[PDB]
């Protein structure tokens, strides 16, 4: 037979393994030559594979990169003007990779130029919280100084957002060993641990979905109108590096002022971890100076893109997609994940040849410039939006395949809860002590969820990867699969070699995944998604699992609104609206979950099922958009106004209530308060109304 | 048979005819008893006549009357504050209507309170033309005065937006006779003409596409969250107000200062038609003073919403739709259309109840509030987006039937070009002359296009009608057909009795259309297109249409631009990716057209290839809209800034190319224009795309 057994059957960890070790013998930086040269490879292999078609299509992307003969570094400079210390100028290179070329070093990607000079503050990790903390309780000032910031706990760019709206002239981002030294490891090359000289990479943008900075809305194709620098989307503006952890004990040994205010805001390193301003007594007249050189530059990135025509639906379209840039070699990030996307192409692509075809069309993507902020995905996403909006049935992402060896972990559309309870089942366990049981047992005894018992944890989509483009703008239904480390023990760090130099085949192979084995579990969870997705007649989403997350969302943002309730008093503030859609669409899901079973097995009756399961994800979009985040739309999911990683419900009226006993006029936030019910409740029942018998 | 033949046959004249006397006995404005019962009636008419579900959809939206007990009028007031002369406050009753209550008396919907007292301008039609003619080259400034404008050319919210950023504190409109006296005629009740003491209402709004001003984006239903006052969408900021030519004739004859510059200026009253400011000699010290006290209210509406169900594609909606609300008695606008639907609504029940549906659904709308900007229609859009976007096929209007005598007129998009003349070659015509000869024929020789003869004018849309929502906001395939007057005597004032008292039932039966063989003309030719648009196999779109319409506009919009060669050498200004994209959208339309006639006549190459057909008005939508104009988001086609009534082709390239010699930044500017020509290049080139083999 060619059914999902033959196409999971086929898959090989022997093959990722080699496929990774191919990916990750060089860096490839986005906009790089290597990085172009490794588009076209696998241009060519999926070619080989079996798909129809296989294009690069490029852009002309705003990128960032350190001046080559101009390096960035911080130092502490005395009353004379000596620089006394001064931080490392790149990371060591890891054993046998100290002669690879084109490593680029530590950097803040869009950082403005600048060598601002002046006093320290601490700031914990550069959380809204953290500022609260300082400006509020504290009475510490940022206005005019560098601030000093631990990585971990939010994105990086909503840490330079919120530092730039405390006036902060600068920002020093460092990794914590409380943060990315997990206790009883040894460092990287004899573990997965983070040395003191290693520092992660990364992007400080505040793009909320607009994808490259000088083209928001449209692609940035050959005609492309720009905007200029200084009306570009996302920029910082005030200089900011990142360092580890023996240049940051450097430079915080010194610090003065006031203690830390309690043991949250202190790390591992042995410093006294105080706010600042300044050094102590001694030192009180040396300071803290950045220099930062790299410059903002158009670049030509290139996204593969791999067409296996539907027999049946050839218009309706099943992506899996992820991206192949990486800040250096990408053992994990994103290569781990790139080689599972081959050998599943390869899958496909052998049933193919045996004259097979699924119903629906499957696209592949291997997406250019996701470390910029998303750019390759976006521009894409930008050109074909209306074969997105019209045809798109699902979207899975396939960045990284492992960040942790413990157990499972999804991200998803409610509308694919039942998709993957029903796959993993069918799954064998790769844990130490399950063999012989399924992937669902494994992942539900190690996962938890905080609601259920006897099922597994299946969290929101947040942003931070290439489904972004997909979900919150043009609502397509998205997931997303890897193998994760113990939750109990997670502290959203991310792992500690992330965006280093250390991120290598190497610590794959011997601290990650040995066997592959796990690789080869994650291949099968996503391909069996896109197989299911591209091949059942009826698409599988169950329209009733969003009725009950929405009832979930619909009592947390009541329950936050109801620590005021004076105010709800006195301005009339009801969720009434919110809690009849919910309940009108829960009624409405029943009736149509009935018809889809009971229906006369006649295909418009079956392609009119299918376009209102496809639509439904889409009915939640806002052509508005949410407050100052036009590419924001989808009215259930937002990234966090705090964190780009994590996922937002209810977003609009989330971020309405969000410190609302501070607004000055309580009147006019209380008006916001119900203008977003509003929306929330219109949005509600009109995707439940999509469900509705059609005439 | 049960064909389009048995439904045109069924049609009957004496039907419309009875129909219209039966909705014009007494007013039906919106907001009022009368005009819910009206709607109650159609509801169960329509049930009677066979339709499967009849419902009523009620909004509470911002509607505008004046008070009973304080009624408005203008004065000439004297140096004592003795006013001396008044304008009227009602038309005369027409013969037989003179007691009838309700009769709502002249007055501009929308304005605000107030009592200016000033000294007058003239200011032609208000056009911006005219005030650039009075700034730039008379010198005249209109900066606290109140301006009296003539009736005539464009919208008068238009005027009465230029008259507010002239400075303006008040507005006069008036009915001149050389715009609403035609030559020959007798005035009402012996003629068609407008008498002296006749006035015509209207809403003075700028909504620019956003329905009812307290609700922008969705619909006014029974939780909604409204704008107060002062945050609405779309209000006058100056009092306005509506007189005959009686009473301009003396507001007018007493006026000084500059002469007209020229004879258009000049209208036909025994008056010398001087711009002012102010009055001649003698009465120099003499005022004028506005008493304008009505009130803007939130008010109940209600559309009445038809379906007969589709027999193979129920997910697939047609709809014709057209307004129910009056001014006063509605005669022509709008139960000559109303009386046509419900005509066209017995018809399709007849052929029902022996058996038949329709391939496609049909919905059959009673839009209210028409009049006071489109609210019913773009309240229900709004509500009903999400199921308008991916089941719209096609939105036939239905207002008025006739606004003369003369010949057909049609105003749709390019996609119903074909069907229209196709339709039109199989209809009789009901000309004198072209007795036995077909409606294609007589419309073609008395109406030929300015561009290829053998063929008929058609027009392309504009708005001030309830289309509006469905084509630019929607992307929905819009079209509308009446009856009118000679385009070679056409001066754009509307017809002379428009939105007057004497609009009666007998201006009808007596002058326009005795034998009501217009109104049967016109029933055909839109139940015609309703019939082909729900029954035909394949949609009847020619897409090939659009792609020479395409290139017309580019040359046009290029043209503009050519009169400024210096700066477009300067700047870099070139078209040439605009003329690429249209020349790819001709390529891709024919083998697309090729496909279509060769396919499979396969259910789903033929459901594949009917939503290319449907989706491609669909896919010159921009979810961003237009500058500052957020619900107009069509980038081929908008209302006009400058005129509302008129469509404006590549409407964001035009308005930025417009009066642009007269900008301080040039190089701004002209960057604008470089933005807009991307923007519609773009989205050319992508709605291209979507006719492309879809994998
Ligand atoms: C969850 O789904 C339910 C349906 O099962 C929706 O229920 C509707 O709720 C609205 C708001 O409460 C009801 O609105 C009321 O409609 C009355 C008239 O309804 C009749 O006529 C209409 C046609 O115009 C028919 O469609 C309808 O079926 C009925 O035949 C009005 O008279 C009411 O207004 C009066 O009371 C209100 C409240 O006190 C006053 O403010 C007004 O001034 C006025 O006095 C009112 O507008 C509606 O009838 C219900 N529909 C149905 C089919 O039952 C929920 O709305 C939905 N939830 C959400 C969030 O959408
Ligand atoms: C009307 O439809 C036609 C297609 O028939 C479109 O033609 C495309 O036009 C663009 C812009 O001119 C061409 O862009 C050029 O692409 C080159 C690479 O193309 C090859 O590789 C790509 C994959 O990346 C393949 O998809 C493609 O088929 C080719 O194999 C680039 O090298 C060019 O850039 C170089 O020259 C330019 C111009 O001087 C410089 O600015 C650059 O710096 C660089 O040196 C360029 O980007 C594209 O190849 C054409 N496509 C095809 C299929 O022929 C029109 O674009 C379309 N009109 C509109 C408005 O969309
Ligand atoms: C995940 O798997 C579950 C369990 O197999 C699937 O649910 C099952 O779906 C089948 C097929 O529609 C249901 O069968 C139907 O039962 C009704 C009940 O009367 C009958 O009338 C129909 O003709 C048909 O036989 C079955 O009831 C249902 N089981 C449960 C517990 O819900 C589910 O659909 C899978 N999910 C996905 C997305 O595929
Ligand atoms: C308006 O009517 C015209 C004239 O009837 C319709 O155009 C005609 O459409 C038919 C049906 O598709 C075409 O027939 C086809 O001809 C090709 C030519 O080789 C053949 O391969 C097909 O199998 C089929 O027989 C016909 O050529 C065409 N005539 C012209 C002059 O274009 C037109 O489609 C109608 N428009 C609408 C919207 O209905
Ligand atoms: C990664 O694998 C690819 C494909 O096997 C290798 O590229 C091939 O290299 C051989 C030998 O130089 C050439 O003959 C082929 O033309 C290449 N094929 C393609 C499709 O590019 C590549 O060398 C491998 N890279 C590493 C570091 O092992
Ligand atoms: C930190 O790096 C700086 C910059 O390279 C060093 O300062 C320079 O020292 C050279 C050689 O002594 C002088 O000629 C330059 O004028 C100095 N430049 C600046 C900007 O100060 C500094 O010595 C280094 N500090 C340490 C502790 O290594
Ligand atoms: C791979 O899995 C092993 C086994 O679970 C992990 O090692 C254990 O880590 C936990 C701490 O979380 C300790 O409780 C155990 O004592 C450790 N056992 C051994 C044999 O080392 C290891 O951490 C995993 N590798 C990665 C990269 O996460
Ligand atoms: C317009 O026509 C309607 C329908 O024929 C008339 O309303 C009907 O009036 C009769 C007599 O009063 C009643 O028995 C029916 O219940 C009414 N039917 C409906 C559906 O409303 C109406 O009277 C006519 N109006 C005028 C001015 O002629
Ligand atoms: C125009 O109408 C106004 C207002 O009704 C008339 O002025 C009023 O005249 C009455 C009776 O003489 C006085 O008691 C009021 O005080 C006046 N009101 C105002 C506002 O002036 C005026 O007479 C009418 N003019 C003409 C020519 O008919
Ligand atoms: C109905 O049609 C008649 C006949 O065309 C119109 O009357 C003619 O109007 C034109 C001026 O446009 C004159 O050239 C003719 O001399 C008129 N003839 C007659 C017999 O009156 C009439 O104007 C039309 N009615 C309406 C409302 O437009
Ligand atoms: C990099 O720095 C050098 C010298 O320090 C300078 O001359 C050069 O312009 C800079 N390059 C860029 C791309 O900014
Ligand atoms: C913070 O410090 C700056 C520095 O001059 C000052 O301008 C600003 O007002 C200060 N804010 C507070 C709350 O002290
Ligand atoms: C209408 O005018 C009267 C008296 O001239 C005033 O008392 C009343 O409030 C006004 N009505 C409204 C609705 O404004
Ligand atoms: C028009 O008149 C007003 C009235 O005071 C004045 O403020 C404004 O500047 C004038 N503009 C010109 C161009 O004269
Ligand atoms: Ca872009
Ligand atoms: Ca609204
Ligand atoms: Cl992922
Ligand atoms: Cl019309
Ligand atoms: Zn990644
Ligand atoms: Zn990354
Ligand atoms: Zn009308
Ligand atoms: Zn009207």
């Amino acid at each position: 037979k060619h059914n999902m057994k033959a196409f999971l059957d086929e898959l090989k960890a022997e093959n990722i393994k080699k496929f990774l070790y191919n990916f990750t013998q060089i860096p490839h930086l986005a906009g790089t030559e290597q990085n172009f040269q490794l588009a076209k490879q696998i241009q060519s292999q999926w070619k080989e594979f079996g798909l129809d078609s296989v294009e690069l299509a490029h852009y002309d992307v705003l990128l960032s990169y350190p001046n080559k003969t101009h390096p960035n570094y911080i130092s502490i400079i005395n009353e004379d003007g000596n620089e006394i210390f001064n931080t490392s100028l790149f990371e060591p290179p890891p054993p046998g990779y100290e002669n690879v070329s084109d490593i680029v070093p530590p950097f803040s990607a869009f950082s403005p130029q600048g060598m601002p000079e002046g006093d320290l503050v601490y700031v914990n990790y550069a959380r809204t919280e953290d500022f609260f903390k300082l400006e509020r309780d504290m009475k510490i000032n940022c206005s005019g100084k560098i601030v000093i910031a631990r990585y971990g706990k939010v994105f990086r760019g909503n840490k330079v957002k919120n530092a730039q709206l405390a006036g902060a002239k600068g920002v020093i981002l460092y990794s914590d060993p409380a943060d990315y030294f997990a206790p009883g490891v040894k460092s990287y090359p004899d573990g997965w641990n983070l040395p003191g000289g290693g520092v992660q990479r990364g992007n400080i943008l505040n793009l909320n979905g607009a994808g490259d900075p000088l083209t928001p809305g449209y692609p940035a194709n050959e005609y492309a109108y720009r905007r200029g620098i200084a009306e570009a989307v996302g920029l910082p503006s005030i200089p900011v590096h990142p360092i580890g952890y023996y240049d940051a004990q450097k430079l915080l040994e010194k610090m003065g002022g006031s203690a830390p205010p309690d043991s949250s805001w202190r790390g591992s390193l042995k410093v006294p971890y105080n706010v600042g301003p300044g050094f102590t007594g001694n030192f009180s007249t040396q300071k803290v100076k950045m220099h930062i050189h790299s410059t903002n530059e158009v670049t030509r990135i290139y996204n593969v893109i791999g067409t296996l025509r539907g027999a049946v639906e050839p218009d309706r379209y099943v992506i899996l997609g992820g991206h192949r840039d990486s800040w250096v070699f990408g053992g994990i990030d994103p290569q781990s994940g790139a080689a599972v996307v081959h050998e599943i192409v390869r899958s496909f692509g052998t049933l193919k040849k045996e004259g097979w075809r699924p119903r629906r069309t499957i696209l592949f993507a291997s997406w250019d410039a996701e470390e910029f902020g998303l750019l390759g995905s976006t521009e894409w996403a930008e050109e074909n939006s209306r074969l997105l909006q019209e045809r798109g049935v699902a979207y899975i992402n396939a960045d990284s395949s492992i960040e942790g060896n413990y157990t499972l972990r999804v991200d998803c559309t409610p509308l694919m809860y039942s998709l993957v309870h029903n796959l993993t089942k069918e799954l064998k366990s790769p844990d130490e002590g399950f063999e012989g049981k399924s992937l669902y047992e494994s992942w539900t005894k190690k996962s938890p969820s905080p609601e259920f018992s006897g099922m597994p944890r299946i969290s929101k989509l947040g942003s931070g990867n290439d489904f972004e483009v997909f979900f919150q703008r043009l609502g397509i239904a998205s997931g997303r699969a890897r193998y994760t480390k113990n939750w109990e023990t997670n502290k959203f760090s991310g792992y500690p070699l992330y965006h280093s130099v250390y991120e290598t085949y190497e610590l794959v192979e011997k601290f990650y995944d040995p066997m592959f084995k796990y690789h080869l579990t994650v291949a099968q969870v996503r391909g069996g998604m896109v197989f299911e997705l591209a091949n059942s007649i009826v698409l599988p989403f169950d329209c009733r699992d969003y009725a009950v997350v929405l009832r979930k969302y619909a009592d947390k943002i009541y329950s936050i609104s109801m620590k005021h309730p004076q105010e709800m008093k006195t301005y009339s503030v009801s969720f009434d609206s919110l809690f009849s859609a919910v309940k009108n669409f829960t009624e409405i899901a029943s009736k149509f979950s009935e018809r889809l079973q009971d229906f006369d097995k006649n295909p418009i009756v079956l392609r009119m099922m299918n376009d209102q399961l496809m639509f439904l994800e889409r009915a939640f979009i806002d052509p508005l958009g949410l407050p100052d985040r036009p590419f924001y739309r989808h009215v259930i999911y937002a990234p966090s106004s705090h964190n780009k990683y994590a996922g937002e419900s209810f977003p609009g009226i989330y971020d309405a209530l969000f410190d609302i006993e501070s607004k000055v006029d309580p009147s006019k936030a209380w008006g916001e308060v119900k203008r977003q019910i509003y929306v929330a409740a219109f949005t509600v029942q009109a995707a439940a109304e999509t469900l509705s018998e059609v005439a």
